[PDB]
């Protein structure tokens, strides 16, 4: 079976894009939620950014449970690398994450250096990281804008093999800006997989500009990706990172083994919503308030709908099932009829509709008021 | 080049799942928005449901522009078929849409009949539809739960060829409940494509239970799907239908030709939000309020961010670009420095930070108050 690690980047990619970034105590609460959700690793921040972020990464490193990878992001730069290692040093399993651009556009118009020079910068920074962290420590290299490395794709293969030769244990392939379609990205992941083989773990990091981040991450698993970077509530740059809940559930539904505590999803998402001030849309997959409604057919059974029209049960993600029938809720004519059928009581069309009005007259004269089966049986 | 028709089902699949379904005047407004958005076809409702829906389908049929396909949904049943035709009869281009289940589960546990009997029901209803609509009229057949026809997939091929032989011009393949992953569904679309060839148009209809409806619809185009059924604002059953805006933009970005007026997307979505009472989440792709922010780096240029980190411009979908720099907005130290650099005015670190405070003291003493470049230059 495939081993699939869920790597959370809410505290870095998510936090950086927030209108009001989190205080240390809010970060600690989010961290604890990630631990209890049982993600496989946590990126705690970008410690070289400022003193506060640095401190927070130190606190979170020491708080982390034993055996849990703790990543921190750094640019391909010696001083930043050193600062980053200083911040996560005390974690049981620290993981150094270094990023550098690899797309044709980036190399041509942003960095403005030759491809052989990019390879030097990659080798030097990874090699330097290895020299300060020592032999056992995981090093992750991300090629920024990998998703847009269309015209220079072959170069990309050399960049990643260079990073691996210099000491990278994980190759992270970001769809930094979502521009095309899942299978364009996935074909690129597969080709990297084909040259990387078992020399390094392939990790995927996708953004949601065209609403296909989940599908992109999910499909990447099936060409050899073993780590997926995600965020709680789809937080992150612009439209966000790959949504943790959607990806987790999708993979579970396809028969994959994940360590995630799925029953923590809804209470986690609810609290993240409070901490960000961003409401959960009522039609959001998994956690949306209204997604378990089957109200079509009120226009002319519930057990059949719940059976045939649900991917998973609401309790699976830690929600209570609302969807129940009522005697006073409009269409409760069907409910009363079915009840009377069960007890073997014969009543015509007029009597059913008459009983429905009688039930509402007792309901709307009681505070909130619900009509029990026994008393509705008694009303005949 | 691929011809790709965008078929809107907001008035049927979207409306049926709404807490408060739309009145006729609200349906008319939505209809007009779809016409102006320039979708390739519109499903106006399920006219056999009740008298009001029937009337609305008639009104919308007569209102429809010439050359615009107007679909209405019916079950595989003679009387319903007849009623449906009566409702859309007066449209310039009426399209009959008939649905019947084809999944192993449906056949075994819901319908509880043999596979040869399912084929009879499909042949009889389509053949009957053809006999009442006449030769020129488009007939669409949907095999409900096609996405879950895993174990009986080969039967599915016979069901669709049966429907085609009986008179169906369009074969619609729904992912009624999203259960697996895009490429499982897409491989199934491809195999149907392989047996259907040019005998019928392949149409796709996906739901969003696992957040992969957009990717599923998009990827289906690349194995021969020529029609995609979508809804405005991702309305529809449960988590919703394929989002029109995401699919349209994704396909355009992949170099496909669509007839959609992309610059109408944002004002349309805003009005749909008002009519449903469902807010647009600030991180929703395309139309979300906050998706064009590049505020990472305030933690320590805007033109570079907008260039390298945007799939498309906000104006492309009819939004105004907010993202601009200010002299009094915190980090306006960089703005003042850059301004002073431009005018060739030399000022030290303290003077820049001093000028920032001076600017805010004039701003927060003016109603809303903005500091012009000329007056900030004058303050030196
Ligand atoms: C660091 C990298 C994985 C990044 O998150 C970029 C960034 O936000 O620094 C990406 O989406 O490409
Ligand atoms: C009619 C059909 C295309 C359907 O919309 C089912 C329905 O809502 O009647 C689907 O998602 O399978
Ligand atoms: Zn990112
Ligand atoms: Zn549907």
């Amino acid at each position: 079976p495939k081993t699939i690690h869920i790597q959370d980047v809410t505290l870095r990619d998510g936090n950086q894009a927030l209108k009001r970034p989190w205080t240390i105590d809010e970060k600690i609460e989010v961290f604890d939620l990630l631990v209890e959700l049982n993600v496989d690793g946590i990126e705690v921040g970008f410690p070289s950014s400022n003193e506060t972020e640095f401190h927070t990464c130190q606190v979170l490193s020491k708080r982390a449970p034993k055996g849990k990878p703790i990543a921190a992001l750094s640019r391909a730069n010696q001083n930043e690398i050193a600062v980053t290692w200083e911040a996560i040093q005390k974690a049981d399993c620290p993981r150094m994450h270094i990023v550098y651009p690899v797309s044709d556009f980036s190399i041509k118009h942003v960095l403005k250096i030759s491809e052989k020079e990019v390879l030097q910068k990659i080798r030097n920074s990874i090699s330097f990281a290895r020299s300060i962290v020592g032999p056992g420590i995981e090093i992750q290299f991300s090629g920024e804008h990998f998703g847009d490395a269309i015209e220079n794709f072959a170069f990309t293969k050399e960049a990643f093999l260079t990073a691996i030769e210099a000491g990278a244990n994980i190759i992270n392939l970001p769809n930094t800006v979502e521009r095309y379609r899942p299978m364009v990205f996935v074909n690129m992941v597969k080709e990297i997989k084909d040259v990387v083989k078992d020399k390094a773990i392939i990790s995927i990091h996708t953004h949601n500009d065209l609403g296909m981040a989940t599908a992109t991450s999910v499909e990447s698993v099936y060409v050899g990706a073993e780590q997926i970077e995600v965020a709680l509530n789809g937080l992150g740059e612009r439209a966000g990172n790959t949504n943790l809940y959607e990806t987790a559930i999708a993979l579970h539904q396809n028969g994959e083994n994940l360590n995630i505590n799925f029953q923590r999803i809804y209470p986690t998402a609810k609290r993240i919503s409070e901490l960000t001030g961003i409401p959960i849309g009522e039609k959001t997959p998994i956690i949306g308030e209204d997604i378990f409604s089957h109200r079509s057919g009120i226009h002319q059974t519930l057990h059949q709908s719940k059976g045939a029209y649900r991917t998973f049960s609401p309790e699976f993600v830690g929600r209570m099932d609302k969807e129940t029938i009522s005697f006073t809720n409009q269409s409760g004519h069907k409910a009363i009829e079915f009840l009377l059928h069960q007890r073997g009581i014969q009543v015509s069309k007029e009597g059913i509709h008459h009983l429905f009005s009688l039930a509402k007259s007792i309901s709307s004269r009681e505070n909130n008021r619900e009509i029990t089966e026994a008393e509705l049986v008694a009303l005949s």
